[PDB]
RNA sequence: ACGAGAACGCAGCACCAGCUGUCCAACCUGAAGAAGA
């Protein structure tokens, strides 16, 4: 709809649980936390939170794009029911991201499992080796897991019905970085809003299968109906609260288990902005709203 | 309210020690300060 294309000119560190590892993408709660921190910095966190909770701004999580090829995580479809020939989900196991336009080819088979993998070539991971220099003690080494994007490669976020506030926070987020060691030399990108009409065709279409495009958690009143002919994967979201005015000490937020952003559902749900920090001075939010791409299955 | 915050891959270390740019080889060979009539 309004694809936020991210062009990174520095290696990124998106940690899953450890500083020594990096993942190639970042989630929607990570982007929401970054934008909320920017809004706190410029003093309208409440306006941004109301925009996000009232669905004025709702965004997927970051996906790879490689030379105007927008990719989507391989959806967890209840297919492979073709029980005669081929290799459904056999060679479709090392394939992590499928092109968003080639999704109909993947649905009915014919997508080349091998060719879709060497075609998918975005940068490469690295380990940065560092120390804390101590003038008289022994210097303690530590290392940071990083990912470097390629020349015509980056990440993109699906935003529908963009907002002036979202564009203003995205401009400020350029000069603060995104990811782990952004105050060191790791969070650095340029962004475009780049309205697209090919992608709008996919998201204006209806279907019997809803591909979840962001880490989402249905509310308790709808989790039961969401779990009906669903093919999902449950992911833990947590970590330490990143703020200056919370608890006067480093404290981990509550662990939130959400549906991973490749899950497919037949019943649509709209998640929630969950408060995973309640004992501190300010609320801590975990964006778990549902972004859906509908297909025919 | 970004599995995140803070953290120099940093400190000491001579590209250095020994070793003739040396050995062999005639500036040499031949030539009337001399003759008209």
């Amino acid at each position: 709809m309004k694809i936020i294309k991210l062009y990174f000119e520095s290696p990124v560190h998106f940690g899953e649980k450890r500083l020594s590892e990096s993942k190639i993408t970042f989630s929607a709660d990570t982007l929401f936390s970054a934008l909320m921190i920017e809004a706190v910095g410029l003093g309208k966190e409440d306006e941004f939170y109301q925009l996000a909770s009232n669905n004025l701004v709702k965004f997927s999580d970051a996906f790879p794009f490689i030379d105007q090829y927008y990719y989507i995580p391989k959806p967890m479809f209840n297919l492979k029911l073709e029980k005669e020939d081929e290799n459904p989900s056999k060679a479709f196991k090392k394939l992590l991201y499928v092109p968003i336009d080639s999704l109909e080819d993947y649905l009915s088979g014919g997508l080349d499992a091998y060719f879709e993998r060497e075609s998918f070539n975005l940068g490469k991971l690295a380990l940065s080796e560092k120390v804390q220099q101590h003038d008289f003690k022994d210097s303690e080494p530590y290392n940071v897991g990083t990912f470097t994007f390629k020349e015509n490669t980056g990440l993109y976020v699906l935003i529908e019905q963009t907002h002036p506030l979202l564009e203003e926070l995205l401009e400020n987020l350029q000069y603060s970085g995104i990811g782990g060691k952004r105050n060191s030399g790791y969070g650095k990108f340029k962004f475009e809003i780049l309205e697209d009409s090919d992608i709008e065709d996919l998201f204006s279409a209806k279907g019997n299968r809803k591909i979840l495009l962001s880490g989402a958690l249905p509310k308790d009143a709808e989790l039961e109906q969401a779990l009906k002919n669903a093919s999902y994967l449950l992911e833990r979201r947590g970590g330490f609260v990143q703020s200056d005015t919370y608890a006067t000490n480093l404290v981990k937020k509550q662990d939130l288990y959400v549906f991973k952003s490749g899950s497919t559902f037949e019943n649509s749900f709209d998640g929630d902005i969950y408060q995973v920090g309640k004992k501190g001075n300010h609320p801590v939010y975990k964006y778990a709203k549902s972004f859906f791409l509908e297909v025919s299955v």
